[PDB]
């Protein structure tokens, strides 16, 4: 069981929420755990496996460092930001802190 | 975003860990987020989607109550317990508390 800081869980959670809201905007309702997963891979080449592992701490990963586990999550951010508005962003940030209960730093 | 108590996240996390360790016993290494998922459905008729939602709080569910969200998770427990030993159990219990940092009550 590898250790992942709350700030790491935070950024990882945003990714999931950005891509989610992007789903619930395109579709009318809201995603499915497995659904949203395929949606983040085929549409944004995002690796949900990696992302969920960081959150739940379940499962291991290869590039398990810090500088890496960052440029990777941030890479996803930059990829989604363009398609999300201000509200969507703030909404996911709120939900993240709500899930982690302190302010955290967003990767890049 | 539905609310799920830590005690709910706890039991939900055990399920994932029991089925996981059962995987890393059968296979030599350790699961994959998506892998372990199929493994819990085909081998134990366990609904990982439901379980993960409770943990990460991501995604919604239908039978979102308490008495229900219990007899369901507990149903999974009883299903896995038979195949797990004492160490495996204690190991998952420890990892759970480690992920939630208090002692919690295990469903049935």
């Amino acid at each position: 069981m590898q250790y992942f800081s709350p700030e790491q869980q935070y950024n990882a959670w945003i990714v999931s929420d950005l891509v989610k809201q992007i789903f619930h905007k395109r579709a009318g309702c809201s995603p499915g755990i497995h659904e949203l997963a395929v949606f983040a891979e085929e549409h944004f080449h995002i690796d949900i496996d990696f992302v969920f592992s960081i959150i739940m701490n379940i499962g291991d990963i290869e590039f398990a460092l810090t500088d890496e586990i960052e440029k990777k999550l941030s890479g996803y951010l930059s990829t989604l930001l363009p398609y999300v508005t201000a509200d969507m962003f703030e909404t996911s940030k709120a939900n993240a802190h709500a899930f982690l209960s302190a302010a955290y730093h967003l990767f890049v």
